[PDB]
This record gives C-alpha cells, sequence and structure tokens, in this order.
C-alpha cells in the first residue's frame, strides 16, 4: 500500500477475525486499554501483542471457547493461523522486543478487536490529504 504493507495486511487479518466470527467472546480477556494511563503505542502494541500470543497458544485447548463438538476445532484452526499471523505483524511493528502485562481489567475478546481496530482505522486517516 501507498502508507505501509503492515498495515495493509494487519487490518485484512484482522477484518477477517469478525468478518465472520462465532460465539467465542463470551469468554474474558485482558484489557490492557485500560491501562494507558501512561504509555505508548510502541509498549500497547508490546503488551497486547504479548497477550494475544500466549492467549491463543495457551488457549489452544481449553475447551472453553468450544463452547460446541470438533465443528469449533477445525473453525479455530484457521483461527488461531490468523492470530498469529497478526500478532506476528504487531510483534515486529511494535519496534522493540517484549514488554510484561499489566493487568487492569477484563473485556470480551469482540471488544479487543474493535479496540485495536477502531486505533488501527484512527491512524490509517493519515494516508490520504
Amino acid at each position: 500500500h501507498k502508507c505501509d504493507i503492515t498495515l495493509q495486511e494487519i487490518i485484512k487479518t484482522l477484518n477477517s477475525l469478525t468478518e465472520q466470527k462465532t460465539l467465542c467472546t463470551e469468554l474474558t480477556v485482558t484489557d490492557i486499554f485500560a491501562a494507558s494511563k501512561n504509555t505508548t503505542e510502541k509498549e500497547t502494541f508490546c503488551r497486547a501483542a504479548t497477550v494475544l500470543r500466549q492467549f491463543y497458544s495457551h488457549h489452544e485447548k481449553d475447551t472453553r471457547c468450544l463452547g460446541a463438538t470438533a465443528q469449533q476445532f477445525h473453525r479455530h484452526k484457521q483461527l488461531i493461523r490468523f492470530l498469529k499471523r497478526l500478532d506476528r505483524n504487531l510483534w515486529g511493528l511494535a519496534g522493540l522486543n517484549s514488554c510484561p502485562v499489566k493487568e487492569a481489567n477484563q473485556s470480551t475478546l469482540e471488544n479487543f478487536l474493535e479496540r485495536l481496530k477502531t486505533i488501527m482505522r484512527e491512524k490509517y486517516s493519515k494516508c490520504s490529504s
């Protein structure tokens, strides 16, 4: 893209997630957003990125997001892949290495995604003029 490639890829990758999500957000996640009282964009991608990595990785077989039969398992397969691709892009974008997570509140996946999307979309405006 004119702006950047990582951004385009991320947005698209993130889009698909909500583009056809299911019932898995009913679970609670770590809302690092309620901890921006003193942080930066770079740090945000760091934490978030980290959380996402573990979140999916540690949730692989939690039998909490499934709520269904092997039906989800297959669905998750693709989803997980998408998550890895995204996180991977976010981690690289961070422009650093890694940072600890400062738990503060909880959010339903859907919210987390929306928030991230909004941010990306918000800055995406700095492309046209």
